[PDB]
């Protein structure tokens, strides 16, 4: 009977069925996806933004603290010049050790986040 | 004769069909993975920012300590300089009277900024 | 009537096509989704390494600044010890307050982070 190819051709439609729906779920979790991307991003940059706001701050203020204490070394000095300066006031094995100004190389790393943050507005 | 054609032409439809439904299997694969890659990136981004603004908010409370008393030492090296017409006179420079910033509540600010948006992690 | 069973099988193919072009179109796309995946891994990574090695350096420095700040202190109430020391001249509620050292525990934010990031080698 040619019954089978009526049952056989149904079948198949039927499947068809099945896989149009399982592409149609596919679909709608690839929309998911991108918007879930798409915000991952926008709060890396957001983050990124207010911590490298915060590192300038730090930054700028650590680098006048730095200026005032060197200059309250210097006037400290004076004050104790027949004691031998602080240096052999207050000695220790760091004591005339200097006092690193990495203002510079922060700003620099701040850059380089601003830097890869323009990035995301092509990627 | 057609017997034979539509049966070759209904094989062909199947085993298509087969290899539709397994291409399918394998997106979904795909598709599985990818979301348990989002997954992860997301909860470093958290943990990242959580470590970062931790160190910022240390960073931050001790340099206001710190200028609180550079603020003191200031005023003391004022007072024992006082007749030689203060700090400002004796150790000199363009900007030896300047201001120290107190950016702490902008810092905090910032802080405040970073756990807000990381909130909002938990709501996606 | 065969014109039937064969407009039918035109119909089924006609299907097929339709499926195998929405096929290639998701792939195509979960293509795009796996590159922007790892572009955006990769920005986390960069941006997290700047922004430590700003933190180190703000660190390093602001442990230095205290360590002069600290002995500074000792010689400002060595000096003004025929006057009561700090705690009297100035005289304030924090006046006397230790300085807090975090730099350890800073230290500890910045391996924390290092050791997040060297994860990504492993996904």
């Amino acid at each position: 009977e040619n019954l089978y190819f009526q049952g056989n051709m149904k079948q198949i439609e039927d499947k068809i069925e099945e896989i149009l729906s399982k592409i149609y779920h596919i679909e709608n979790e690839i929309a998911r996806i991108k918007k879930l991307i798409g915000a991952i991003a926008s709060k890396i940059i957001k983050t990124a933004n207010y911590t490298t706001n915060a590192l300038f701050l730090l930054n700028k203020e650590e680098s006048e603290i730095r200026d005032h204490v060197v200059e309250h070394e210097l006037a400290l000095n004076y004050l104790l010049a027949h004691q031998g300066g602080l240096c052999n006031v207050v000695k220790g094995p760091m004591c005339s050790s200097d006092i690193d100004d990495f203002s510079k190389n922060v700003s620099d790393m701040i850059d380089k986040v601003h830097e890869e943050m323009k990035k995301f507005y092509h990627e």
